[PDB]
């Protein structure tokens, strides 16, 4: 009955010397990452940037997710509005939130039960759990989280290395060669999640966690994409089996064991402050996060 955790997916603690650049050390780790469509990356323990937004004015508008939509199918569509929060409003509101619903300190909670609940959730009919999600936050509104020489805000001299840094996301390679932009941000909470769906064009995606509580993820190798693909719209709502992928991706809600249960290879990870997860393409993947924290992510190509 309760959650079997999938398999780790590979991390890879790079030395100073392996540390050199994003694409070539993905390149070269990309024979067995590529197996297991996630890879966590570790920098070295004195890379460290400084978190470089404007935390003064940082205020956005998160999304409303009810965990059990898709088994509530089986008045609609006035449950809860759209509010604005502040980042530290938010962060409060997420502390009280899982201090409250696991009668515990929130840094108590381990990982393990977070997981197991959050897809005890998803599909109980009884208990209706809404969170919210800082998903629509672009590094244009209020800066990047990591110092980039833009002139709109003040970079001191010890933080120019990570301004210039291939891994400082701002600096990875996002135009696609053909004949014929900006990373995003994520401020989580406890049970904030994403369903599992592949990048636009297939690329790649690169994955930072600045600050908070673990991002756990699940992710599916390349070579079973079109295994899941054939599992999801064998148990997708009838309504739901016959749209276009790019939309039938916006509910995608699967537990991980039913994928395996079915044969598709399944790998998870917590992704701990300061760490890097690298989805590779048409790599299906998934997640939800353990508690409040803040995320940048870019897709690129190689
Ligand atoms: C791509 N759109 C640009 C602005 C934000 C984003 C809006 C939608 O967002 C994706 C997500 C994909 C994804 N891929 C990897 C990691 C995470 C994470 O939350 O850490 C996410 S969220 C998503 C997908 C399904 C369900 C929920 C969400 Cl929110
Ligand atoms: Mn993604």
């Amino acid at each position: 009955a309760e959650f079997v955790p999938p398999p780790e997916c590979p991390v890879f603690e790079p030395s100073w010397e392996e540390f050199t650049d994003p694409l070539s050390f993905i390149g070269r780790i990309r024979p067995l990452a590529e197996k297991t469509g996630i890879c966590k990356i570790r920098p070295p323990k004195d890379w460290q940037p400084p978190f470089a937004c404007e935390v003064k004015s940082f205020r956005f508008t998160p999304r409303v997710q009810r965990l059990n939509e898709l088994e509530a199918m089986t008045a609609f569509g006035f449950e809860q509005a759209v509010r604005e929060y502040t980042l530290q409003s938010f962060g409060e509101m997420a502390d009280n939130f899982k201090s409250d619903y696991f009668n515990m300190p929130v840094h108590m909670v381990p990982t393990e039960l977070v997981e197991k609940e959050f897809w005890r959730l998803v599909s109980s009919i009884e208990e209706d759990v809404i969170v919210e999600y800082g998903a629509d936050i672009s590094s244009k509104d209020f800066g990047s989280g990591f110092p980039v020489k833009d002139g709109r805000r003040k970079i001191l001299p010890e933080e120019e290395e990570y301004a210039l840094s291939g891994w400082n996301l701002n600096n990875m390679p996002v135009l696609e060669q053909s004949v014929l932009k900006v990373p995003w941000l994520y401020v989580g909470m406890c049970f904030s999640s994403f369903c599992w769906h592949i990048e636009d064009h297939w690329s790649y995606s690169i994955n930072y966690l600045h600050w908070g509580e673990p991002k756990t993820w699940y992710g599916v190798p390349s070579h079973a994409a079109e295994q899941l693909e054939e599992v999801m719209r064998e148990l997708a709502p009838e309504l739901f089996e016959s749209q276009p992928d790019l939309l039938h991706q916006l509910v995608t809600i699967m537990n991980p064991n039913v994928l395996m249960e079915h044969g598709v290879p399944v790998y998870r990870t917590n992704q701990c402050a300061g760490e890097f997860v690298v989805t590779f393409p048409r790599a299906y993947h998934s997640g939800f996060n353990q508690g409040y924290n803040f995320a940048e992510a870019v897709n690129f190509c190689t």
